[PDB]
């Protein structure tokens, strides 16, 4: 029943709103300069960084990087909450549950981080601030280009013009990918995704009727994502040897063991 699908879609979008305090709709009101109460502090140089700690809530490149690190722990929490709401997810093998989040967390983080970017920079601290692409990019080696690729993916991704309701389904599709390393029972996972894929199909058709083959165009983005992830992990591994005086959060480090 399509009705059965639209209901799954409402359900999902619902959980998405509940789990994720900074939606893409809110992000874009902030980035388009909608209102006079939502205007971010703009961070584009070192004194702006300084003053920005006063208006919004060790070394510079390092303080920024750990600024992402605590963030990503937050995201993981968020995603974990969402995951629990996906029909079936919690019933699966527990060792599978862990696996799916372990490989799905980053790919989701980058999908939703795009919501907060535009071609000039990225929103930080729940929309209170905005760090310009150029500043990030001038960050010393090897922190210069830890964010560059993410921008590239976002600008491409953001042009598909998805909205929150589309994304809720799409991050559910990611979580339930039967092709993840160490998965115990794959079938039960794929049966849930099949439904998710099915929902997303209908969703995109209804919501974006003039967006031809969007559904397939969206599905191929999963390759760009994976690419970004591997580039990430690699970059971290160099960070960890140049910077033996630098910590990684426990939750984060569980995710990284392969
Ligand atoms: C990444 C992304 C971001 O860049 N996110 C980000 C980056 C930098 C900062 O701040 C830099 C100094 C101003 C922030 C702001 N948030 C924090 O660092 C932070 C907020 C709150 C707390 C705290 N709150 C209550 C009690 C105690 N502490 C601490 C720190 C945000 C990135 C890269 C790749 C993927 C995703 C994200």
């Amino acid at each position: 029943e399509s009705a059965d699908l639209r209901a799954l879609a409402k359900h999902l979008y619902d959980s998405y709103i509940k789990s994720f305090p900074l939606t893409k709709a809110k992000a874009r009101a902030i980035l388009t300069g909608k209102t006079t109460d939502k205007s971010p502090f703009v961070i584009y140089d070192m004194n702006s960084l300084m003053m920005g700690e006063d208006k919004i809530k060790k070394e510079v490149a390092i303080r920024i990087f750990q600024g992402c690190q605590f963030r990503s722990v937050e995201a993981v929490q968020e995603i974990t909450e969402y995951a629990k709401s996906i029909p079936g997810f919690v019933n699966l093998d527990l060792n599978d549950q862990v696996t799916l989040l372990k490989y799905g967390v980053h790919e989701i983080i980058y999908t939703m981080l795009a919501s907060l970017m535009n071609k000039d920079g990225v929103l930080i601290s729940e929309g209170q601030g905005f760090m310009t692409r150029e500043f990030l990019k001038s960050l010393r080696k090897p922190f210069g280009d830890f964010m560059e690729p993410k921008f590239e993916f976002a600008v491409k991704f953001n042009a598909l013009e998805l909205d929150d309701s589309d994304l809720a389904i799409f991050i559910a599709v990611i979580i339930l990918s039967g092709d993840r390393p160490g998965l115990l029972n794959v079938k039960p996972i794929e049966d849930i995704q099949d439904n998710l894929l099915q929902a997303l199909e209908l969703q995109l058709k209804l919501n974006h009727p003039e967006s031809s083959q969007l559904f397939a165009k969206l599905l191929q983005k999963m390759t760009d994502l994976r690419q970004i992830v591997t580039e990430h992990v690699q970059l971290l591994q160099v960070i960890k040897k140049t910077e033996t005086d630098m910590s990684l959060h426990p939750l984060l480090q569980e995710i990284y063991k392969d």
